[PDB]
């Protein structure tokens, strides 16, 4: 017999991920820069690794959309709503998607691409939005050499160790 977990995590420590489209804003290879980047903010202080896909099933399935998705959070035009992703579990769990109505780019011009999925990806992981103006996982975007907050090292170890 079996039981589910109680806390929303991953049970393997070894996860793979798929870019499915990308934007026009940016290069291929910036996004795919952008994106690993992020996955180490993560890797970097847990022990888990992310391993990239290029089809199939991934635990992290990355797509950028408009308006209505394929889920329940569509998006909304230029501004507002940047990303959303949802925890870990089965079948869309994992899954980040990014609005392709913004303006994504490497720089502090538009919306920066890695600092927003390093974001989404703590909600990939299990990390819920955090109360302290500092953090990552803080649920307003803001611009910033990026180290990850105290705040943000504590929720993911109590998670992954
Ligand atoms: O929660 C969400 C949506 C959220 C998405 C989102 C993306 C990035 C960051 C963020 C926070 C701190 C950082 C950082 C990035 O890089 C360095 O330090 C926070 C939230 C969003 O789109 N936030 C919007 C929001 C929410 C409330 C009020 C205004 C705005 C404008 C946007 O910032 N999905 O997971
Ligand atoms: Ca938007
Ligand atoms: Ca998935
Ligand atoms: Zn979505
Ligand atoms: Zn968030």
């Amino acid at each position: 017999a079996n039981v589910f977990p109680r806390t929303l995590k991953w049970s393997k420590m070894n996860l793979t991920y798929r870019i499915v489209n990308y934007t026009p804003d940016m290069t291929h290879s910036e996004v795919e820069k952008a994106f690993k980047k992020a996955f180490k903010v993560w890797s970097d202080v847990t022990p888990l690794n992310f391993t990239r896909l290029h089809d199939g099933i991934a635990d992290i399935m990355i797509s950028f959309g408009i308006k209505e998705h394929g889920d329940f959070y569509p998006f909304d035009g230029p501004s507002g709503l940047l990303a959303h992703a949802f925890p870990p579990g089965p079948n869309y769990g994992g899954d980040a998607h990014f609005d392709d109505d913004e303006t994504w780019t490497s720089s502090s011009k538009g919306y920066n691409l890695f600092l927003v999925a390093a974001h989404e990806f703590g909600h990939s992981l299990g990390l819920d939005h955090s109360k302290d103006p500092g953090a990552l996982m803080f649920p307003i975007y803001t611009y910033t050499h990026f180290m990850l907050p105290d705040d943000d090292v504590q929720g993911i170890q109590s998670l992954y160790g």
